[PDB]
C-alpha cells in the first residue's frame, strides 16, 4: 500500500512506525489549486471552482497516478477541512473519490496509526464543500475589492472578511479608550494581622479632605460579619487551539504565528539523532475532549506520581505520551519547543486532576461609632488537588477574630486613583475575542492576525495592538460602501454556516448565493474615492489640518501651513469622521 501525506516531516514519523509494508510519500505541499491571477469561480454555473495543478507540481502528480495504479493509494493528510480538501484533490487526479482510501488521526503515534491504516474511510464531501466555499467567499471578497482597494489607498483585502472583521474589532477598542474619561477616586484599605479589606461604598469616590482626615484616624474595628464556606475550584480544560494561543502568548511570549509553527513541529514529529518522536495531538481543534486511552494514562500517571486522592472525533491538544515529562522532553527539544510542551503537558496533567479546595471567610469589619464599613476575604487550603501541577497563588491566610470581637492595632492606606478604559488588545487576548464573537477558527486565527501586521493594518507596540493610519482608513471605506457584508455580525454568520455546511446541515450552493446576493447588490466596481479627513492635529498658523492622500500615500495640510508626510503604519482611529492621529 502506499501512503501520501504533505510534508517530509509527517512521512518520516509514519514510516518510522509502518515499516516495510507501507510506501510513504510526501506530495510536499499543494498540487491543486485555483487560478493565481484568473478570478477561477464561475458565477454562471452556481459558483463552479476552477483548478489546475500548480505549476512546479507537475511530477508529483504524476507519482501520484503512478501509486494508485500500483497499489491502495492510502491518503494521511490532517485532520481539518484544509487536508479533506487536499485528499479530494489527490483522489480526483488519481481517479479514486469514493474509494475507502482516507486516514484519519489526532496524532501520529505506533498505536493510533497502527489502527488508523487498518481503518480508512471515504473521503468526507460535505467538509471538502465547507472547505471550497469559504475558499470562493474569500476570492470573490478578494478579486473584487483588492482593486478598488489598489486604486484608492494602495493596499489590499486577502484572507478578507475573517481580516476585516478583525480590524474592526482593534479599531473598536481603539475608540472605545479613546472616548473614556477617567474619574478621580480613593482607594481605602485597612490592614491588620495580615490580612486587608477595602472600604464599602457604593460607587468608586472622591471622599473630602475632613472625610479622609477622619477615616485615616480609624485604629481600631470590631468585627461586624464572618462567614465561612467550602469553594472549590475546577481545574483548566484541556487545551484547545484559541486557548494554546493565548497562554502561550501571556505565559510564554510567544506570538500566536510561532506557537502554531512550533505546534505543528510537536505534532508531525522531530527528527531526533536515533528516530522520530511526535509529541502532542493535532494543533487545529475546536475540542477539548480527550480519549478514553489518554484519559486512563493519565489517571495512571497521577496515582503513581501523586496518589489516588488528585486523580479527576476532534480532540484536545495534550501529549501523546504523558509519561514523557518535561524534563526527559529536553533532550529531543529545542528551548522553544520544550516551553511549549511543557505548558502543554501540565495543562492536560492538570485538567485531569481533582479541584482544589478551600475554605473562605467573607468578612465585614466596622468601625465602633458604626459610620464605616470595611469587607475583606481571606482563604485556607484543604486540598491542592490540581494546583500541585499548574500553578495557582490565591490570597491565603488566616481569620483568627469572632463577630463583635474589636481588632487593634489597624492601619489605614488612602491612595487617590483614577478608572482606568478597557486595556489594548494583544495577539492573545484578540484571539480570545475572534473566539468570543465567532469569527475566527482553529485555522484563522493566527494567520489573521499575522496577515493584519504584515499589511501594516495594525501595528504592535510593547505587545499591545494599534490600528493604524492605513488600516483604520480602509475599514472606514468598507463601512461606508459595504456596512452589512464586512460587519462582525455577518462574518460570524457566514462563518456558523460553513460549519453548518461540514456537518450537512446546510449545502454550500445555499450559503454561497446568500452570499453573493448581498455582496453583489453592493458591490461598486468603479468607486473612486478622494481622501479628506478632518483630524486633531493642528499646524503653526492656529488652523486645523486635514489628511489627504496622493502619489506619495498619505499626508497632512492647512489651507496655511506646510504638508507634513504621514506613514501607513502611524497608529490612528477614526471618530465620528475625524481621524485621531
Amino acid at each position: 500500500k502506499y501512503i501520501v501525506v504533505e510534508s517530509p516531516a509527517k512521512a518520516k514519523t509514519i514510516k518510522s512506525i509502518l515499516g516495510n509494508e507501507y510506501e510513504v510519500f510526501a506530495s510536499m505541499g499543494h498540487i491543486i489549486d485555483l487560478p493565481k491571477s484568473k478570478f477561477g469561480v464561475d458565477l454562471e454555473k452556481d459558483f463552479e471552482p476552477e483548478f489546475a495543478v500548480i505549476k512546479g507540481k507537475e511530477k508529483v502528480v504524476e507519482k501520484l497516478k503512478d501509486l494508485a495504479k500500483k497499489g491502495e493509494l492510502l491518503i494521511a493528510s490532517d485532520m481539518d477541512r484544509e487536508g479533506e480538501a487536499i485528499a479530494w484533490h489527490i483522489a480526483r487526479v488519481t481517479n479514486t473519490l469514493g474509494r475507502k482510501n482516507r486516514i484519519v488521526f489526532s496524532e501520529i503515534t505506533p498505536r493510533v496509526i497502527r489502527e488508523a491504516v487498518k481503518n480508512p474511510r471515504e473521503i468526507d464531501m460535505k467538509k471538502v464543500r465547507a472547505q471550497l466555499a469559504r475558499r470562493i467567499l474569500d476570492r470573490i471578497v478578494g478579486y473584487s475589492l483588492s482593486p478598488v482597494l489598489w486604486r484608492n489607498f494602495k493596499s489590499n483585502l486577502s484572507a478578507g472578511r475573517v481580516q476585516s472583521a478583525t480590524l474592526k474589532l482593534v479599531c473598536d477598542r481603539e475608540r472605545e479608550i479613546l472616548r473614556f474619561v477617567p474619574k478621580k477616586y480613593h482607594r481605602i484599605t485597612v490592614n491588620f494581622d495580615g490580612l486587608t479589606a477595602e472600604i464599602d461604598v457604593k460607587e468608586k469616590k472622591f471622599f473630602d479632605a475632613e472625610t479622609l482626615k477622619e477615616i485615616q484616624s480609624i485604629d481600631e474595628l470590631v468585627v461586624e460579619e464572618k462567614k465561612v464556606s467550602v469553594k472549590k475550584f475546577a481545574p483548566p480544560e484541556p487545551f484547545k487551539t484559541s486557548t494554546l494561543q493565548q497562554e502561550a502568548y501571556s505565559k510564554l511570549g510567544f506570538s500566536v504565528s510561532k506557537t502554531m509553527m512550533i505546534a505543528q513541529q510537536l505534532y508531525e514529529g522531530v527528527e531526533t539523532k536515533d528516530g522520530h518522536i511526535a509529541f502532542i495531538t493535532y494543533m487545529r481543534t475546536d475540542s477539548t475532549r480527550v480519549s478514553d486511552y489518554a484519559k486512563e494514562e493519565a489517571r495512571n500517571l497521577i496515582t503513581e506520581v501523586f496518589g489516588e486522592e488528585y486523580v479527576g472525533a476532534h480532540e484536545a491538544i495534550r501529549p501523546t505520551n504523558v509519561f514523557m515529562t518535561p524534563e526527559e522532553a529536553g533532550k529531543y527539544l529545542n528551548s522553544d519547543q520544550k516551553k511549549l510542551y511543557e505548558l502543554i503537558w501540565k495543562r492536560f496533567l492538570a485538567s485531569q486532576m481533582k479541584p482544589s479546595q478551600y475554605e473562605e471567610t467573607r468578612f465585614v469589619l466596622r468601625t465602633k461609632d458604626g459610620k464605616y464599613r470595611f469587607k475583606g476575604t481571606v482563604l485556607k487550603k484543604i486540598f491542592d488537588g490540581y494546583e500541585k501541577v499548574w500553578k495557582t497563588e490565591r490570597n491565603t491566610g488566616e481569620f483568627p477574630f469572632e463577630e463583635g470581637e474589636s481588632v487593634k492595632p489597624v492601619v489605614v492606606k488612602i491612595e487617590e486613583q483614577e478608572t482606568k478604559p478597557k486595556p489594548r488588545y494583544t495577539e492573545g487576548s484578540l484571539v480570545k475575542e475572534m473566539e468570543r464573537l465567532g469569527i475566527g477558527r482553529p485555522s484563522t486565527y493566527a494567520s489573521t492576525i499575522k496577515l493584519l501586521l504584515n499589511r501594516g493594518y495594525i501595528k504592535k507596540i510593547r505587545g499591545y495592538l494599534y490600528p493604524t493610519i492605513v488600516g483604520s482608513v480602509v475599514m472606514d471605506y468598507l463601512e461606508k460602501k459595504y456596512s452589512d457584508v464586512v460587519s462582525v455580525s455577518f462574518t460570524a454568520e457566514m462563518e456558523k454556516d460553513l460549519d453548518e455546511v461540514e456537518q450537512g446541515k446546510k449545502t454550500d450552493k445555499i450559503v454561497l448565493r446568500e452570499f453573493y446576493e448581498s455582496f453583489s447588490s453592493v458591490f461598486d466596481r468603479n468607486d473612486r474615492i478622494v481622501v479628506d479627513f478632518p483630524t486633531n492635529q493642528k499646524c503653526s498658523c492656529g488652523k486645523e489640518m486635514r489628511l489627504s492622500f496622493g502619489k506619495y500615500g498619505f499626508y497632512l495640510k492647512c489651507e496655511c501651513g506646510k504638508t507634513r508626510s504621514v506613514k501607513n503604519d502611524e497608529i490612528a482611529v477614526i471618530d465620528d469622521g475625524k481621524i485621531f492621529l
